[PDB]
């Protein structure tokens, strides 16, 4: 359950105002407060879960004008909730002993329009994700089948290389790409890039936790990229074996199953099973076979 004193709740507001101000920090609430509201954890996780994404933003090559225009929208979303009568104000007129003005009611409210927020902010994301992505298949002069036409298989082969030094560093971006060549529909040019990736996967340094976690993002979604496609389907039927090795490099101890699959199913962007069968059981299974 969830019980606010009338002081609290306002204490509540002016933390959720706070966290929509350009430093965006994180709400510190009382743990006697979040203790009997504990529903309000996962409000503040929610708030800190988008500033954290509107920070790796400004990490990327995105104009910062565009984060600028992010930042405002973010701003003008929270001060929305936090103006919100339902919520925060008293009740008035018609709504007086109304079942809504109880405090769990209040906090429910609350948790749906952060966590509606959460989805448009995700949704604004989303679009700048996809278009700085088709800025760096544009940049590299790599965006359609007529520009890669006259390319040498050693520059084809430097081409992707770079490409996916690029899109690998944010898995976000490496989303973008993939939903870029699916909405173009040029499929020479997904043709390449999937033989791109796997090189990249089959030959990248694995030294650093970061180069790990760019990795195995870019392998999971590669997988996921291939569900209910037929031409992406026919390409892994025939590089099956070269994905099973770079799987259990990427995820080598075959005996920790549970744990694989967890991670696995963290960095996935489809909902389907096929991610995790190739890499803890299609590929544990065929190496084990001879
Ligand atoms: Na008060």
């Amino acid at each position: 359950s969830c019980t606010v004193s009338e002081e609290d709740l306002t204490t509540i507001r002016n933390a959720i105002q706070k966290a929509s101000r350009a430093s965006l920090d994180d709400v510190n609430l009382d743990e006697d407060l979040i203790a009997k509201c504990p529903l309000l954890k996962t409000i503040t996780a929610s708030l800190k879960s988008v500033a954290s994404e509107i920070a790796t933003l400004k990490d990327t090559g995105i104009s910062e004008e565009q984060v600028d225009e992010l930042k405002q929208s973010y701003e003008q979303q929270v001060n929305e909730i936090v103006k919100s009568r339902d919520i925060f104000e008293k009740q008035s007129g018609g709504d007086v002993m109304k079942e809504q003005g109880a405090m769990i009611n209040r906090m429910t409210e609350l948790q749906v329009q952060v966590a509606q927020l959460q989805q448009q902010i995700g949704e604004q994301t989303s679009r700048m994700y996809d278009d700085m992505a088709e800025l760096i298949f544009q940049r590299l002069a790599m965006n359609s089948t007529d520009s890669i036409r006259n390319y040498t298989a050693h520059m084809m082969e430097q081409k992707l290389h770079t490409l996916m030094t690029k899109l690998e560093t944010n898995y976000r971006i490496f989303l973008g790409a993939l939903r870029y060549l699916d909405h173009l529909g040029d499929q020479p040019l997904i043709d390449k890039v999937f033989d791109g990736i796997l090189k990249r996967l089959d030959e990248m340094s694995l030294e650093t936790n970061k180069e790990r976690e760019n990795g195995k993002y870019v392998l999971v979604n590669l997988l996921c990229w291939t569900v209910n496609n037929r031409f992406l389907t026919e390409k892994y039927r025939k590089k099956q074996l070269e994905l099973f090795r770079i799987a259990l490099k990427f995820y080598p101890k075959t005996g920790n199953k549970e744990a694989n699959e967890a991670d696995i199913r963290g960095r996935q962007f489809c909902d389907a099973n096929f991610p995790v069968n190739v890499i803890t059981w299609f590929a544990v299974s065929r190496a084990a076979e001879g």
